[PDB]
């Protein structure tokens, strides 16, 4: 047995997103909906057709007859912006059955620059005759930044690493930038700085040894 | 009905693979397990606690005992690895349930557990009547870890943001977290702690406000 799912569909917020999922009878079938956000297992929405479990808002709404069901995201939310699978059991093979899923984008969220917080080597760090600069960046849609170090206005490249940015509990993203230095370079400069492009705009932040 | 999985867990090229998927006598649930790679559609690789789709090689069998059921992947590929669930019928709910996934690697270079490093609030961002602490997490591999943060002894949820960790130049992975609060809130508790699990191993870092220097 086959379901088959648009693999794309694009969605405003506030309006409506519709998620089909189509299969030969499907109707005969309960149709159960799952949302997957990456790296966290998928999370049941809907479930016999049109039922929804504990805790997930009644904007979620499924249906199915003929050869379609679908789930329906009414009043959509940056959060809803994931995966969805729909899911059937098939009596012949005896074993549940997935489409291969729909990434629903929540197109216009706006755009926020990025805050910037940028930390000096920590007390128990020096005295561990170490030292590392870090970087905060959070907050920011969309989700890429560039960062860019100097040391005294001079530009640093080597032994900076800047995380791939991730989606926090807020739909924004947070990033980190770090720097390894030896306490000897961080005592041996007037200041340090983190730079942060993001969407064309620049902030940058300045920290130096008290 | 809760299900619990090991969030990672990681074998050499050619070594058994175990995925553990407990629960409360599971071994009277049918447990079905799904394999899942990247930017794709979970995979059914073993159905009813043990019998395997059509064109899933041997190395896979399922096996469901009392309170452990467990995924066996024998002499590993590459191609073996996958984000790997669990999920059982559970009609006390009345509907299914999954576990919430185990990260699978098959090591390419040696593990390495993460070095962490926790900052507190710098008297500038204090002054600022802000307030957040950073634990950077670095050079580890497989790129897998579970932070949990406290508040002099009580365990903190409110203001925490976990980044997904993500591989850097050296080709060990990173990821940080960080804990928002006011000034007041910091300068309230006696310490702040940030613990971070991989794997088997766990580390913590505490930090202490002070009335500065």
């Amino acid at each position: 047995y086959v379901l088959t799912q648009p693999p794309s569909v694009s969605v405003a917020p506030g309006k409506t997103a519709r998620i089909a999922c189509e299969g030969n009878n499907i109707g005969s079938k309960s149709v159960h909906w799952y949302q997957q956000k990456p790296g966290q297992a998928p999370v049941l929405v809907v479930y016999d057709d049109s039922d929804r479990p504990s805790g997930i808002p009644d904007r979620f709404s499924g249906s199915n007859s003929g050869n379609t069901a679908a789930l329906t995201i009414s009043r959509v939310e940056a959060g809803d912006e994931a995966d969805y699978f729909c899911q059937v059991w098939d009596s012949n093979s005896n074993h549940q059955v997935f489409g291969g899923g729909t990434k629903v984008t929540v197109l216009g969220q706006p755009k926020a620059a990025p805050s910037v917080t940028l930390f000096p080597p920590s007390s128990e760090e020096l005295q561990a005759n170490k030292a590392t600069l870090v970087c905060l960046i959070s907050d920011f849609y969309p989700g890429a930044v560039t960062v860019a170090w100097k040391a005294d206005s001079s530009p640093v490249k080597a032994g900076v690493e800047t995380t791939t940015p991730s989606k926090q509990s807020n739909n924004k993203y947070a990033a980190s930038s770090y720097l390894s230095l030896t306490p000897e370079q961080w005592k041996s400069h007037k200041s340090y700085s983190c730079q942060v492009t993001h969407e064309g705009s620049t902030v940058e932040k300045t920290v130096a040894p008290t």
